[PDB]
């Protein structure tokens, strides 16, 4: 029953995925799926006073070279409850190394909010908020002792070409027959 | 296990309803249960500065004319969180029509916030509070194109009335064995 | 110390105002400056469940159509606290009627805040968000039995405009 | 300025009288107004994790026999922001002495929220939220070992005959 | 798919355990898990205004005297969504009658919040909090006429007695085959 | 009314303080007190994701090497409004410069928080709480292009002097 193995990864895939939110915008706590249950669950409290700058989840059906799920970040006005199901058009990703993992994130605005329905790609958004949440992930484990390094911003097609990745590295995670 | 189909309309029917928050009051993002898998799903960020003036959802194993779960307004004064049960007293009932479709609107109280404990009828609730709740029907789509027309207020036996005819058509529609 | 009185207008006017911020953005409760003492007050609590879609407040020593301060609207991530000074760049202005008087109201963005930094006329603005804003202004005193009329969105060269003409009218009416 | 000797006790005094908000409903901090300066100060906070039922402050220009200005309790939806002004219709009066002193609370509405609009007198709050406010008095205080006692609830008659009598206190204390 | 029923106790009993939170602090609505679904049901509104002082919930695959899950109480600087699920460290047990039945109370901070990595005892806690925490116990119920009696609070090390009881007392309860 | 050079630094100094509060915690835009007329001032948006640990303002009537009056923080569990006092003890002090002037910092708890009782000293706060606070201070200006250096903590008598001779440099600077 848990909901990362039972929902598809979108609608439309890549154009539209299905974003299942973990932490909502202005959480503190760091919230991620109880990999057995499919429950939330408190992976930690932040070790500074930062909040998650964008709903931050994962799509559904999909594995990373991380080994986990496929981060992906919407960004939201008002945000929205853990476990909801956002439709989500990618617009970009963030590449980063966490711990020397390649922890890339897809960046995506709310198919139905129409305050983002030109926002279609990366130059779309402020420079402000994208250096907003890149200095997130730089230093939000600081106090941890982890290493985070920020490479930059893909753009909306390198993002999908990533989630097309992802799904086809669930199957072969989790043997999933075609 | 989509909660929609599992859990009984009510445990005293049609006195007392379950109600199934799907939209805290307050908020401007527009929940519904996702059909398939009985998660929350984002169905929109409504198109006006807006809130739900109730908790909004819908009353479990039920059908309407609309082709939708039989929608039930709580009054809460603290709103719940989505996906919680609420055992709900019936005492009135919204008719509107919304794009030439019946959605008419239960109105309930909880039966356990002894607050609501002389509300029973809609002659119970202000005026201005009524007034309210169907002025945010009549306007909250309205930048999206769509006609509401709002026809008034029926009592809690009319609600009642509503809330059986709608446990009938879930059973029709879903092709339930007595 | 009547902070409608007692502040400018604003540090570059007509480039740069202070907005003084009577209603954070969500509010229901629609408060304003007490003319008498400068205290907030509570003016009423809206009809409907609608909420300010924006900081909303006035420019101090202005003075207007209406018969009230100029009105100002400055778009923030997280709202303020009502009787905050905001530095606000006017980047166009809400053309509107309400009950028969020109009630138009400066829309604006914070200096300080980076988010905004390339938002600087009215063409920066998600046409939804601007629609927000108006269809507010259109419904939200209708149960009131108040009409207003929505004309549109002018510019930041109109809205300027204006905050000079509202800032004479102060003069006019309390000068001297 | 001092809002609590600057401000009247209202506009149509005791019909509506002006409520000064210390602390908004759901606080557990508990705000009060500075006797020296008039600004918002922490009295403290509540021992126990219980909060304000209601808006609470005071009406200006009052004194009353617990040595304080006289407390007014607004029901509000949505909560004001401390220090805010409240035009309120006295409802009726919570009767209670605390640590022997008479410190009776004036029950009131806003009258600019249409949802109190048929809100005139006691019988017409829903009990157990009288219920509730009465016992949030009983034993918010209970951990600091002080003693309260609650009489009950008087009429909107006995409120404003109260609030009167809290006027002339005021000019018996500061007057002349 | 109740999550009471489906989750293990804990990691490493009786050291560290799951805590299912129903209720987040500052709450005034009395949220529990519904005993069919294990969804999240509205109990009551508290007939004070009161708020709970701690998250709220219940330890998995326990049961105990009061014929209850056994009670858990977090100390949370953010407050969790019902139904998160946190590692939790048992530092001490609050002893109560509640209408004559022993419902005890685990008192425990959270692994995985550096703030508390000192907290190991009931000694640690600043004795206004734990006089806090009884004193809401005292008086919540008091409008609805219940009589609670709080006896004082135990150790770390009888916390965790109490729930290696409270485990096996699940067991005989449901049936359950080593 | 301007609270900075009104109100007192406290009702027994340096044992305790009056904390003016500009920034409550949980807060990601950075208030100031205007100098000018003493209305609460929107200084910035901070440009990341952080916000305030702590209830954050001034020392009345104090004034600092770095040209502002001398912070404060307190510790609060629920966060005070904007232009709150807090009768608050000291129990330490960050040490740090900021763009290359000293800029310290009081750390102190409110008196009347039973909570706090037995938090005197800076040995009584959790280690990981002086860390966040530290780092906080360490990375929020980082993308302003400022830097600052954390150099540690002093304890309760050490933020006791400090607090002395910020009472001297406002005499210093205003005085006469
Ligand atoms: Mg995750
Ligand atoms: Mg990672
Ligand atoms: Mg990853
Ligand atoms: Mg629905
Ligand atoms: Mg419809
Ligand atoms: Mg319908
Ligand atoms: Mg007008
Ligand atoms: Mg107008
Ligand atoms: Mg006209
Ligand atoms: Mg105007
Ligand atoms: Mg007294
Ligand atoms: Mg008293
Ligand atoms: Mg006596
Ligand atoms: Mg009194
Ligand atoms: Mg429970
Ligand atoms: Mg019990
Ligand atoms: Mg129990
Ligand atoms: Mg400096
Ligand atoms: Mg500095
Ligand atoms: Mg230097
Ligand atoms: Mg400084």
């Amino acid at each position: 029953m848990n909901p990362f193995h039972e929902l598809e990864p979108g609608p439309e895939v890549p154009e539209v995925v299905y974003a299942l939110i973990e932490i909502p915008k202005g959480s503190r706590n760091k919230y991620e799926l109880d990999k057995k249950t499919g429950l939330l669950k408190l992976d930690r409290v932040l070790y500074s006073p930062f909040f998650y700058p964008v709903d931050y989840g994962i799509i559904p059906q999909t594995w990373y070279d991380d080994g986990d799920p496929f981060d992906i970040m919407v960004i939201m006005r008002e945000p929205v409850y853990p476990l909801t199901i956002i439709e989500a058009r990618p617009i970009g990703i963030m590449k980063m190394e966490d711990s020397g993992d390649k922890d890339w994130k897809v960046l995506a605005v709310p198919v139905e909010d129409p305050y983002f329905n030109d926002w279609k790609d990366i130059s779309d958004v402020p420079k402000a908020f994208l250096d907003e949440i890149a200095h997130f992930f730089q230093r939000y484990k600081e106090l941890q002792g982890k290493t985070t390094k920020i490479e930059g911003w893909g753009n909306a097609e390198e993002a999908k070409r990533e989630i097309l990745r992802a799904i086809e590295m669930y199957k072969e995670k989790f043997g999933k027959e075609e």
